[PDB]
């Protein structure tokens, strides 16, 4: 509705006031009631989750602001991308992040890049560039001490809503602007990829979630407020999963917005979860990979929400764009070489151009003192999306 004031999308909602669902939140299904039936309502109902997930946990994410500047030095085989971000009021941060380069002679249309939250703890293949972006600069993560501290808030303010991850997401937004209008950085920003692990890789979700030029999302390991979701959570926490949970999260860090305080206990009245969160990065790709050996990662949780997740692409015709690996015994944020040619075929895909096949949605079910039963979490039925 209201589509000639607002767009082709309508007035999509941002808040659901009445909502009340112990069970995950439907997909397939707008706030106003109508049902999606089409692709093109997918668009759609994205942009309704972004607007939720800002209302009820992320705070708010600013658009690209009117001035957006960047130089390109390079030192043997480390460039150097120095950008400037400015709002109209004449207020300016700057931040450098570093690219290493595979050496030699890039591809015609530029090297491959995985962004990666503070250098990652994933390997990176040979011919991809690592962009290692310091988001704790740009949103502070120490504990709640941390609120409205970092560049992001230089620019818009300490009090600015955004929670921590929102800024960060809004800095790799400024690089994938700067990276545009950067030839000389020799990067193809076709093929732009994002990860990270742990708190970084619950941030490195978000960025695949609301920055739609991120063709390969990769979070590892990433846990509660990353590929978990909150309902979920919340029933392994109450039957003896030691699991961190909405009610601690909020507690420990600034990864959400302050207004999520008023839902941690409440859970049932917020309108998504996140498996919303993860199916904004439809239809573009995402694998995201977790470990059962650590309780506090809620390894049900992100089983779950990453089946109720995968509907969407399943609905979209493209189930093989969207993995899920989560497996056991090796230590947090250390990479097990099992899972590497499950990585490099999202990679080799996604953003190597190759012709691998991408069909991973895996878990050894050590769940702990619970178990996932599809029946008591997803209702709905997968349409086919025309
Ligand atoms: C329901 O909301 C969606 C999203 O704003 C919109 O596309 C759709 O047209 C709405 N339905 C009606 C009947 O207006």
């Amino acid at each position: 509705e209201a589509e000639a004031e607002f767009g082709a999308c309508g007035a999509i909602a941002s808040t659901v006031p009445n909502y009340n669902n112990a069970k995950l939140p439907d997909p397939f299904t707008f706030a106003n009631g109508t049902a999606l039936r089409t692709k093109a309502d997918w668009s759609c109902r994205r942009a309704e989750i972004s607007a939720l997930i800002q209302n009820y946990e992320a705070g708010t994410l600013p658009p690209k602001p009117p001035v957006v500047t960047a130089s390109f030095s390079k030192s043997g085989n480390t460039g150097t991308l120095a950008i400037t971000a400015g709002l109209s009021n004449s207020q300016t941060i700057k931040f450098s992040p570093t690219i290493s380069y595979p050496s030699g002679t890039p591809p015609a249309n530029g090297w491959p890049l995985i962004i990666a939250y503070e250098g990652g703890s994933i390997p990176i293949p040979a011919g991809v560039a690592t962009l290692t972006y310091s988001n704790s600069d740009m949103a502070q993560q120490n504990s709640a001490s941390s609120r409205g501290q970092g560049l992001f808030y230089q620019l818009y303010g300490s009090t600015h809503s955004a929670s921590a991850m929102t800024a960060w997401v809004w800095g790799v937004s400024r690089i994938i602007d700067a990276l545009e209008m950067t030839p000389t950085a020799q990067i193809n920003t076709q093929r732009i990829g994002v990860t990270g692990c742990a708190r970084d890789g619950k941030g490195a979700l978000m960025a695949g979630a609301f920055e739609e030029r991120i063709a390969l999302t990769i979070p590892q390991e990433s846990g509660s407020g990353g590929d978990a979701c909150w309902r979920l959570s919340k029933y392994e926490i109450d039957n003896g999963n030691q699991v961190q949970d909405a009610v601690e999260i909020v507690g420990e860090n600034v990864w959400f917005s302050t207004n999520f305080n008023n839902y941690v206990q409440k859970l049932p009245t917020v309108p998504e979860d996140h498996h919303l969160l993860a199916a904004m990065v439809a239809p573009r790709a995402m694998i995201s990979f977790e470990n059962t050996d650590y309780l506090w990662l809620s390894p049900m949780s992100s089983f779950g929400c990453m089946t109720a997740a995968h509907t969407v692409w399943q609905g979209l015709g493209i189930a093989d764009s969207h993995g899920f690996a989560q497996v056991g015994g090796h230590a947090h944020c250390a990479w097990p070489s099992s899972l590497t040619p499950q990585l490099n075929a999202f990679i080799n895909r996604f953003l190597l151009d190759q012709s691998a096949t991408t069909n991973v949605f895996t878990t050894n079910n050590q769940f702990g003192k619970v178990q996932w039963n599809a029946a008591n979490w997803i209702t709905w039925t997968t349409p086919t999306l025309t």
